[PDB]
C-alpha cells in the first residue's frame, strides 16, 4: 500500500547472520507487505 510509504525500506535486522541486532530503521515496511 501507498501509506506505508514512511518505511518502504523493509523489516530485515540482518541479526539472524552479520550480527548487527534488529537493524531494520524503518519497519514500516510492513504497511507494504499488505497494501
Amino acid at each position: 500500500n501507498k501509506g506505508c510509504a514512511t518505511c518502504s525500506i523493509g523489516a530485515a535486522c540482518l541479526v539472524d547472520g552479520p550480527i548487527p541486532d534488529f537493524e531494520i530503521a524503518g519497519a514500516x515496511g510492513l504497511x507494504g507487505l499488505w497494501g
